[PDB]
């Protein structure tokens, strides 16, 4: 048997968790155990970027991961990571699954991996530990960590955030020592990690969709038989359906999870208010990344 490892940046009871977990037994189950997955948490093989790096070095055969740090390998995936494009999981999933995402996955064949499938971080929201946030205008002057992520980035200092990117596995500690006063991410990430332990403030502002990619060294795989390359993408896709069953639950029970956790929730965001504020950052977008292709991806199904 071939041992191959992959890692994540949350924990083993969460939405990436689970699905890592249920990737491994569905490649040693279907190629009846000729390759075994080792899984690890919680940044224990470094941050995403890190994990992404080690992948098409190849010092690490696989990583799940979100496209927060992705672009800085395959910039063809940004158009993604735009605010407010998409209305819903269903229409994300939708997108992801059909031609728009199968395209995109063979873009990261040039930069040395094969990309399994596409999974799901969701939808990521606001957290800070000074006030609640409403509207845009509240987000004004609150410094912010974001992930490594240019297309983030630029929307967030479109609302006046102060950025400061940061790997996942430093956030924790600095949010308890108000280095930054908050962070975004999905419900999922933000209960498996316990961030109500260091934030008193969540507003659902939805304000960007958040997908997972799953990555393998473009070397190790083709040195797969035709029949286990097979068996790799078919355990992604299982891994993917657990991963999206996985934050439909975080989600369902989030807000009610947080409010028992002592955060104040904020559940009802009027999202047309911050839709404004980014008006004049997402013409840039647009132009950008084209808006032939936004349409196409609004207009999907
Ligand atoms: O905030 C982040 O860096 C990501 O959402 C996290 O690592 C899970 O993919």
């Amino acid at each position: 048997q071939t041992t191959m490892k992959i890692s994540i940046s949350t924990s083993q009871n969460s939405h990436q968790g689970v699905a890592i977990d249920t990737f491994a037994k569905e490649v040693e189950k279907r190629t009846g155990g000729r390759y075994k997955v080792q899984t690890f948490y919680s940044g224990a093989l470094g941050g995403e970027r890190e994990s992404i790096e080690a992948v098409q070095l190849g010092t690490q055969e696989l990583a799940f991961s979100s496209t927060g740090p992705v672009p800085n390998f395959v910039p063809e995936t940004k158009i993604l990571d735009v605010p407010f494009l998409f209305r819903d999981k269903a229409h994300a999933r939708a997108v992801l699954d059909g031609p728009i995402g199968q395209d995109l996955l063979g873009k990261f064949d040039a930069k040395g991996f094969k990309a399994l499938a596409w999974g799901e971080n969701g939808f990521r929201h606001m957290t800070n530990s000074k006030r609640d946030v409403k509207g845009p205008e509240d987000l004004k002057g609150l410094k912010m960590r974001t992930m490594e992520n240019p297309v983030h980035i630029a929307a967030y200092k479109g609302f006046g955030i102060i950025t400061t990117p940061m790997a996942f596995p430093e956030v924790f500690t600095a949010l308890q020592q108000g280095t930054v006063d908050g962070q975004e991410n999905p419900l999922s990430v933000i209960i498996a990690s316990k961030f109500d332990q260091v934030q008193k403030h969540l507003s659902l502002t939805g304000h960007v969709y958040s997908p997972c990619i799953w990555v393998m060294n473009k070397a190790v795989f083709d040195k797969l038989s035709a029949a286990d390359k097979q068996a790799f993408l078919d355990a992604a896709k299982e891994g993917t359906k657990a991963n999206r069953a996985r934050v439909d639950e975080d989600d369902a029970k989030g807000v009610a999870d947080l409010r028992a956790k002592g955060m104040t929730v904020i559940d009802n965001i009027d999202k047309s208010k911050f839709v404004t504020a980014l008006a004049p950052v997402n013409a840039e977008f647009e132009k950008q990344f084209g808006k032939a292709n936004i349409e196409k991806i609004r207009n999907y199904k």
